[PDB]
């Protein structure tokens, strides 16, 4: 009947805005304690406070810059002083540095790998303790349709979004004996506040790629993450769920 | 918070036992009116009555032999006299006729295609009316991990379970403009009452293919079908969700 | 450097189009070829043309994949002409394009019977020599739309996806006998049928339709020594 | 029938194993070959051996994929030896196998830096001639474990899956210039490293490990005229 996560603690990286924020709010709506992260601790704490006021949940904001190992490990010291541990991890944080391939600087490439892959690696390693101990955990990695299709100007980003699938399937196999389930969600074209910057022409060209004829909302992505964190997904691990309105 | 299907009508083919029955009970548990089908009308009506008593839902049983077009169309005449129409269709019904390839009779092959593919085609065609009219519908096709991996002795069955993926992706594109979402669920190794017939040795050999180290329950499959019928899956169409404990 | 002299290849539906290109490609590598079509006279004429062009042993047989009887008769003839088949290319296929809501049972069932059941029966009849000698290649022609789906093609896409399950399963069964089973999935290919139609082309990064010979070349690769460790695979 | 005379192929990490087999295969088809290894002396020795065996123009260069400086120096040398590169085989790769819960940041970061970032930089440096002439082949060596995942290999599997995104994206960007970008995903292959290990073999329908030459043959196909309509594809 209902999906309840009262008593669970969910960490959602890069959740001060956009899809990450929608994911944190969705988990909060189900009763989860939530941990909000951003490159600004002030903004993360502000967002946590707004979520706590809206849904009445225990919420904590931490500064976490996924470019920095020191920032990540320091964030976890603050986290483990506030909660017993983490039951649910959503590896949402990610960046793009879009350039045509020959025009892509080494820094453009390495930053995208550092955040999207190495950041995910470090955050996941940091989050497993309570999950392994109690033989229950959910890790949800946010991929992208472009990890599957490829995309012009995003060889770096697409490499990471595809790489997260290998990450997901391998980690799922390793953690399966401990009942810690590791899955991916691969959104298509999602409307966020940043969509407002696109021209009506190209925005229409994008919508034309989508059988449903509309962009998805951040909440529609968040709904699938919630499913994966719920008792409805107890036999799903090593899987990617595409959420793209029929594009792929 | 909750998944409610009160006011919806779900048809689940081949739902007098096993996974099909678990799917019908799960939808019933969420408040859906359910239609139960089997090759025996008496058994289908008996199962419907048991489900109605357990969950308190409106339930109807119809005889439907998916080997027969006449049986299917006749079943729908009874259905449309009992309900306004169908909002949710789960194409669960399927058969195997396992033979090594050179040893497979034409009837072994054609029966499997007739039920698994043509039966699905006919049931789906029969069920769309209300969905298209109201611009809301969910069709869930039950595939199998073997549609993806292949399996010795099941060239016929695997052909159909793979074919259902093409069916799903094509139909999803056609119906997307009407907001009728078409998806597949691909179970792995699921424990049913028929599992009791296997030797402990081979049953163990199967479990060894599964990272979670256990067979899934019919209810765990039913849970994923429910997700696809719920408001949590509003941006998912043309997708297959694997439910196999990490096998694939 | 790819030579198939001494091999016998059966290519179904090879009187025209991609099928003809595959048969000519195999012939160009030295294979004996068996051409099939719904018209035995046409199949024989095409075989004669290929034999004249490439200098190979070529035979034409009538084979209508809708009919078990047609298939049986064709194989009786085949096995009176060759010792057996080393290479099978399941190319024969049909479309009956209709929006799902306008699709008849016949629109559906004919496409399955030819594309799946015809393939099944042809394949069953083609394995004897391959299993005995522990060498054989079966190549199933699928389609990109089996993977992506396509509007107006729920029936065809079902069959082309189904052929993937068929390929993977059969590959597993035959692998102990070193009989390799693979699929080729062409995108948009310029054939005789294309002339009766820029748009579809906009979906293609290469910005052009493929030629039948380009598909044929991939079939040739799969029949070659270069593909000795590939089985249960789809080449797009 | 596959000839690469006049073509120049760069094969990274080709002093031994699958890399060496690929370089020898290309050489056997007539390609000029560039051999790389972390040891320039070893790379040069292997190039000399290949040149002696096949009669081709072969060059060995030191290239350590961890170091941008090493890569730059190697390409400076390369472009003083050849007009440019027509074929690139991104073969170089490392494993640092550890259970995830025992994996160090270095176990992780080294594997990404070599397998992904090294591939990135090598590829950027190899495109000039291909784009100019509107012909080129880039073949990325992935692995079955990129698709299935593997216990003890979360780092390696991440890179091998990532190379698929890399392949598909780069293929889309380069397709207008007719530069084709594909991946080969080997299963379990018997190499020099195998001897230090029936089980893994039980997962293989063919019931045997593949040879390095069998992988090399598929790379050769992708570099050939037979693969002219294949781009953004993985061959397993």
């Amino acid at each position: 009947m209902e999906i309840k996560l009262q008593g669970k603690v969910s960490l959602v990286t890069g959740s001060t805005r956009g899809i990450g924020r929608a994911i944190a709010e969705k988990l909060a709506s189900a009763g989860s304690t939530v941990i909000i992260t951003g490159t600004s601790g002030e903004r993360a704490k502000a967002v946590a406070e707004e979520i706590a006021n809206k849904y009445g949940v225990k919420a904590h904001g931490v500064e976490m810059n996924l470019l920095s190992e020191e920032s990540i490990n320091k964030a976890f010291e603050e986290i483990y002083n506030l909660v017993d541990g983490i039951d649910i991890l959503v590896n949402n944080a990610g960046i793009t540095r879009d350039k045509l391939f020959l025009r892509m600087s080494l820094l453009d490439w390495e930053e995208v790998l550092k955040v999207n892959l190495t950041g995910t690696f470090l955050v996941t390693q940091n989050s497993l303790r309570k999950m392994i101990k109690q033989r229950w955990g959910r890790i949800v990695n946010i991929s992208s349709v472009v990890g599957f299709t490829g995309n012009v100007g995003q060889v770096n980003y697409s490499t990471t979004k595809a790489g997260l699938i290998g990450f997901t399937k391998s980690l799922a196999k390793e953690l399966a004996p401990r009942n810690v389930l590791v899955n991916a969600v691969a959104p298509g074209f999602i409307e966020t506040d940043m969509t407002a910057v696109l021209s009506e022409e190209i925005k229409q060209k994008y919508k034309e790629q989508i059988p449903l004829g509309r962009f998805g909302s951040p909440e529609e992505v968040a709904n699938v993450v919630l499913f994966l964190c719920s008792e409805l997904a107890s036999y799903i691990t090593g899987e990617v769920i595409h959420v793209n309105g029929g594009m792929f």
